[PDB]
C-alpha cells in the first residue's frame, strides 16, 4: 500500500456498500448497479 499517487479534489459522494470512493456523479449511479446483492454476514468488523 504505497502513496504512488497524487491529485487533490472532492468527493461529495462515497459508497459504503464496497468503501469504494467516487468524485463524479454518474460514476456512482453506475456504481449501484452492479451492487445486486444485499447485506449479509461476512465482513466481519468492529
Ligand atoms: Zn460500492
Amino acid at each position: 500500500g504505497s502513496s504512488g499517487s497524487s491529485g487533490t479534489g472532492e468527493k461529495p459522494c462515497k459508497c459504503t456498500e464496497c468503501g469504494k470512493a467516487f468524485c463524479w456523479k454518474s460514476q456512482l449511479i453506475m456504481h449501484q448497479r452492479t451492487h445486486v446483492d444485499d447485506k449479509h454476514s461476512g465482513p466481519s468488523s468492529g
